[PDB]
């Protein structure tokens, strides 16, 4: 999973699966490597291949990275419902 | 070189290394994968590890991808002025 700007998003046409928020109390995130690693983990959890951090804010000791998860246009009905 | 968000640049404090423009008449750039290696190339040439697309503008057949190069303070004055 990689992140792109609105320029790429609206040009290559990406679909949003959901919005992720990485809230880490203190030095749980040290470098951008940590940040992107958790971003991709959560983005991939949504099923998306792309993401974009809309709000990377510093809530005191707690770091909150809010990003939107974008998927490639290859998704359709997940017929499950229930048994 | 990776593309980071403007908030990341401002949160980690990245030094502005310069500007890189990919102005192609098509063919050279079709996928973001093409553009990435170009941007990373030009950024690496200037000596940056990060970049951000600030304007991916499509003017007819001429696609202009304007990104700016950012890197941490790992530069030094050179005693290689000329001789």
């Amino acid at each position: 999973a990689e992140q792109v700007s609105k320029q790429e998003i609206s040009h290559f046409k990406l679909v949003k699966v959901g919005t992720i928020n990485v809230s880490q109390s203190g030095g749980q995130i040290s470098s951008p490597s940590d940040l992107r690693e958790k971003l991709s983990e959560l983005a991939d959890a949504k099923g998306g291949k792309y993401y974009h951090i809309i709000a990377a804010r510093e809530h005191g000791p707690n770091f909150e990275a809010v990003a939107e998860v974008y998927n490639d246009a290859t998704k359709l009905e997940h017929h499950h419902h229930h048994h």
